[PDB]
């Protein structure tokens, strides 16, 4: 069978339309329980939501949002918007265009052209960046000795170089909202030792979810997030300072 990869900022609550297999022309029918519809209306934008996504038909892993080619949803008769233009792929809130009763069935019908795709709906809660910065703060401190040993290792001199490394330097600051860091985060898979607050980050992906780091524009997954016990550490030390320099002896001091 196939899956969706959870979404960060998502708690699936139910699932109403299992994940099914899709100028192609598809139907598709749910209903919502009473409960399922009060707990929409009373969600206040709703935070209580009906969330349709696409995917490719693949079943080695949980799936991302991938739309089919020429997508085209029509939601109770109505043009499903989608996100503008190539179109990034997304999950889609239909609670705009959903029979918010239990007395009424509400449909879908996708157009596409022709791989294999998969269509899937859930009542999902919208999460806030205030409580998914929680979430990672509740995964803990990245080993403050994984840096050193990252900072040892960029400090090392290639024997067949030239031009050697003596000193590293990496801002307090936040790249991305100027302001000294509070939650130092970054992506398992940067490669470079500059972080980035992390709750200017969540706060960010909560409006526009790219992913992107602010500091190497390469992917940063809300899942590959840590954040560095050694920024940690200094920051905890160090006050009137901007720019920190590492030397390959192991000690610091402002740049
Ligand atoms: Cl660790
Ligand atoms: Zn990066």
């Amino acid at each position: 069978d196939v899956t969706m990869k959870p979404l960060p900022f998502y708690e699936v609550y139910g699932e109403l339309i299992r994940p099914t297999t899709l100028f192609e022309e598809a139907h598709f029918t749910f209903a919502l329980t009473p409960q399922q519809v009060q707990q929409i209306l009373t969600s206040r934008d709703y935070t209580i939501q009906v969330q349709l996504r696409f995917c490719l038909c693949e079943t080695s892993c949980p799936q991302e949002d991938y739309f089919p080619p020429n997508l085209f949803v029509k939601v109770n008769g109505k043009l499903c918007p989608l996100p503008g233009y190539k179109r990034p792929s997304r999950p889609i809130n239909i609670t705009p265009l959903a029979r918010l009763s239990a007395t009424v069935p509400n449909t879908i019908v996708v157009n596409w052209s022709s791989r294999n795709y998969s269509l899937s709906v859930y009542l999902v809660r919208q999460l806030t960046a205030g409580t998914l910065l929680q979430k990672l703060r509740a995964k803990g401190i990245r080993n403050p000795d994984h840096s050193r040993a990252l900072i040892k290792e960029k400090l090392t001199a290639d024997p067949d170089s030239e031009v050697a490394t003596t000193s590293l330097r990496v801002s307090l600051m936040c790249p991305l909202g100027k302001m000294r860091l509070t939650v130092p985060c970054r992506a398992l898979t940067c490669a470079h030792l500059q972080s980035f607050d992390a709750a200017l980050y969540l706060q960010m992906n909560e409006k526009k979810p790219t992913w992107t780091c602010p500091v190497c524009d390469k992917k940063a997954p809300y899942e590959s997030l840590i954040i560095d016990g050694l920024f940690m550490e200094i920051l905890s030390s160090c006050s009137d300072c901007d720019e920190i320099q590492f030397m390959e002896d192991g000690s610091w001091c402002p740049m």
